């Protein structure tokens, strides 16, 4: 409803920064609502969910299982690791490691995870090959939160990234049961409180990721609905903000407030 494209307008003279919307239709896919649909945007840790999605797609060919234990090392350790951090020593299976990235943004457990599936140039060449022809990762954690102006790398657009997202959740992409173990590790995201979760009505469904990276950089990915059930698709990023984390929240979560309210 435009009504929202109001709060995104208020969200981008508040925040001195660009920000890109979108309202998808899960069911058809039609983009409800947009602003900046077709600008390029940084990913951030919203490419977690891509990531996973490439792996899971490789455990439904037969290429990898969930339950592989792999092994790292000090060297691998990057900044913010909570999970990955605590089984240096036994090491996590792939199934752990998509839990983590997902559910805690554990960027060690990100770039593991790439390693298995080729790096950000097999995620790229996955993510075309099931028709998403813009997003694109070139590096890895933590260089990929950079956004520095005008760099196309680890970018997104807002309709590229909602249309990307509705093929892995419900799409024939993946078989029904990896499409489900996607939606459950979105499901349980323990670090997206203050964006759209702070604004969902009880007894709504939301399965989300959010990122945050340098140079005011945020955004959020869900799929969300009533009832208990997802019927929509929301993108929201935005780059080049001074303002403080807890302003950007605030932003992001008055337009997630708006879309529910004009549901």
């Amino acid at each position: 409803h435009p009504e929202t494209l109001v709060k995104v307008k208020d969200a981008e003279d508040q925040l001195g920064a660009r920000v890109g919307y979108i309202e998808l239709d899960l069911n058809s896919g039609k983009i409800l609502e947009s602003f900046r649909p077709e600008e390029r945007f940084p990913m951030m840790s919203t490419f977690k969910v891509l990531l996973c999605g490439a792996v899971l797609s490789r455990v439904d060919a037969g290429q990898e299982q969930l339950g592989r234990r792999i092994h790292y090392s000090q060297n691998d350790l990057v900044e913010y690791s909570p999970v990955t951090e605590k089984h240096l020593t036994d090491g996590m299976t792939v199934r752990e490691l998509c839990s983590a990235a997902i559910t805690m943004s554990d960027n060690t457990a990100a770039n593991l995870l790439l390693t298995t599936i080729g790096g950000p140039k097999e995620l790229t060449a996955f993510l075309h090959n099931m028709g998403d022809h813009v997003t694109r990762l070139d590096r890895w954690e933590p260089e990929l939160n950079e956004a520095i102006p005008n760099d196309e790398r680890d970018t997104t657009m807002p309709a590229a990234m909602a249309t990307t997202l509705r093929k892995l959740l419900t799409g024939e992409l993946l078989t029904p049961a990896s499409r489900q173990q996607l939606i459950d590790w979105m499901e349980a995201d323990k670090v997206a409180g203050p964006l759209l979760r702070s604004a969902l009505p009880a007894g709504w469904f939301i399965a989300d990721k959010s990122g945050a990276g340098e140079r005011g950089s945020r955004g959020i990915i869900a799929a969300l609905g009533p009832d208990g059930k997802p019927s929509r698709i929301v993108v929201i990023y935005t780059t080049g903000s001074q303002a403080t984390m807890d302003e950007r929240n605030r932003q992001i979560a008055e337009i997630g407030a708006s879309l529910i309210k004009h549901w």
